[PDB]
């Protein structure tokens, strides 16, 4: 039996509202505990031009403030992190912003997440994984128990400078559904890619995606792989007692095939 922590992006207001009741019900129905990663703030996900209405040229609707139901109702039965505050405004310009404004906007999701659910935050996700070494030690702040902010292999510590290493980094190491996309045959290969990872695997969906028109298929995902030997466990789950075990890595500016963009990727040592 194989664990893979199952990661789950939520990045938008219809994502959250009828994706993810969706997805709670699937989750509990087949027994899994996931990791859900919320964007609290503005959906301004439309900028990138229902989506044609999500602040394409006005404020966005507060996501979290118009879904504090569900986001309250996720953390109940799942570990619950923070996503973002501006989806779009992170993966947009996050790489040009200060290590102060990475940590401003790091506060103001976590409070946001914090005050729908009513206890700490601990864990986040960057959006778009558009991180590196300055988010690292931006999210070092906070010190949260983990972080998903790059793809990579295997869970490791960042190193910050000799001698001090920051916050566990938990990588995603296998890839999405939209950088893949035959959709029947996806979840055989995925299964596949699953059980011969080196590492730890770990997989991301999406509540827009896995949650509203693919949730058939991510339900046959789930059957396959109770029965090819997999179980889903919340990427905290992989954490060992102690963060020593870990290896040294840092998080660089890389590309992956299937995204169009730079994004944060996992590396080793000097």
């Amino acid at each position: 039996m194989t664990k893979v922590g199952l990661r789950i992006d939520v990045d938008t207001l219809r994502g959250t509202r009828e994706g993810v009741p969706r997805l709670l019900a699937t989750l509990h129905r087949h027994g899994v505990q996931a990791s859900f990663f919320f964007s609290v703030g503005p959906d301004n996900m439309g900028r990138h031009l229902a989506a044609l209405l999500a602040g394409t040229a006005w404020p966005g609707k507060n996501i979290g403030n118009a879904n504090a139901g569900i986001i309250r109702e996720t953390a109940t039965y799942h570990e619950t992190g923070l996503h973002a505050w501006d989806h779009h405004a992170w993966q947009t310009h996050s790489g040009h912003w200060s290590i102060r404004q990475l940590e401003e906007d790091i506060a103001r999701g976590i409070t946001a997440l914090e005050a729908i659910i009513g206890k700490p935050v601990t864990c986040s996700a960057a959006a778009g994984w558009r991180a590196d070494g300055r988010v690292v030690r931006a999210k070092e702040s906070f010190n949260l128990r983990y972080n998903s902010d790059c793809r990579g292999t295997t869970l490791f510590r960042p190193l910050l400078m000799p001698g001090q290493t920051g916050t566990p980094q938990i990588p995603v190491t296998l890839p999405t559904w939209d950088e893949v996309a035959q959709a029947q045959s996806f979840n055989t290969w995925i299964i596949s890619r699953m059980l011969q990872d080196k590492g730890t695997p770990v997989y991301t969906i999406h509540a827009e995606v896995e949650g509203i028109v693919h949730q058939p298929l991510f339900e046959d995902l789930l059957v396959r792989a109770r029965d090819a030997g997999i179980t889903f466990c919340p990427l905290g789950e992989l954490l060992p007692a102690s963060p020593e075990s870990l290896p040294l890595g840092q998080i660089v500016r890389g590309h992956i095939p299937g995204r169009e963009g730079w994004l944060g990727c996992q590396q080793a040592v000097s």
